[PDB]
């Protein structure tokens, strides 16, 4: 018999849950069985982006399954942290200072960094490809109301909030509900939802 | 403050920004090291982790942040032998026959046999890659090219590609891999990548 070579990563031993527009037994999700934890569309995780020397945020789009191998794809909308937002574009739109005044911008970019929620994050259309062996865990995601009410009460590394949807550049935003995109991102097919989700940000 | 490095950083990309001719608009990134240069249109081979093994890409956008010199490649995805549907393969090109014998293995079989294992398939499939996994520049040829270099390749280097597909190895449309080129760093990225995209769909 042909011994394998297997890695730590092979314990965990994540599993391929299928099921039907409701019940079990398409849509598909992905179950770790060493924790049981899940992930599926609209699903937002914490994921280890060894590029950026910390962790992003993306919420699952689509799980992709070869049924000639079992061989997934996970795909997720990128979410964007404080420090990708592009601070002069970001005032402009929100601060009248940086429209009406003509200050150095270095201004705005110490009173972003200095005022910033870091926990805030913004949504973006653009998806990237995840790899399950980077996953931190499940990311949970509300929108400004809820965060104010758990405001005292928040875990840094797991909760976040989301007000706007912005270009991949952190400029352009537009206000959305966070918990809607989630519901729309997994009852309409990914390639819909996810143009959708880019036209939002566009003339 | 003494700042920490890493042998990466004594690689050094440099960011080159030209008008529609040169000078010093478009982006290039040149490696201080060896002098390699990267811009749209080019492909590259870079290490993927994830499938064990190298992929290949063709550079669809050079995104600079000029607040921070920050820097993010863009690539179409190409796919190699491996990732082909050998059931829709066959079933495409050699097809308008009858029956199928033993599925699956008698495709994945016959494919891997006869397959040249040097030709890819360009996807509209955007990634975003990393310096840091790039390991030389791809040579992606056309198959006439191909058939006159035929006994003098280099099989980590150089590439044929005759066709354009879904990131799911089937759907297989003729392209002229030079004249993507031309048109990828001649149109924008968007525009560009949406039109490659649709080349394998309805309409
Ligand atoms: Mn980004
Ligand atoms: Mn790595
Ligand atoms: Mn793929």
């Amino acid at each position: 018999a042909m011994t394998m070579a297997k890695t730590l990563k092979d314990l965990q031993g994540w599993e391929i849950i299928t099921t039907d527009e409701q019940g079990n037994i398409t849509e598909h999700y992905l179950k770790r069985s060493s924790d049981g934890i899940k992930l599926g569309r609209g699903d937002s995780v914490v994921m280890h982006n060894e590029a950026a020397g910390t962790y992003s945020v993306y919420m699952i789009q689509e799980l992709r399954l070869n049924t000639l191998n079992n061989v997934v794809e996970l795909w997720a909308l990128t979410y964007l942290r404080w420090f990708e937002v592009n601070p002069l574009a970001h005032y402009r739109q929100f601060n009248p200072d940086a429209n009406i005044l003509n200050r150095p911008l270095n201004y705005y970019n110490k009173l972003f960094s200095e005022t910033a929620n870091k926990n805030e994050l913004y949504l973006t259309a653009e998806l990237a490809e995840l790899q399950l062996f980077n996953f931190i865990r499940v990311a949970n995601v509300m929108d400004g109301s809820k965060w104010e009410v758990l405001k005292g009460n928040v875990d840094p590394e797991r909760d976040f909030t989301v007000r706007y949807i912005c270009e991949p550049t952190g400029e352009k935003f537009v206000d959305i509900n966070i918990e809607d995109v989630k519901a729309y991102i997994k009852k309409v097919e990914p390639r819909e939802a996810q143009e959708y989700l880019k036209d939002l940000t566009l003339p």
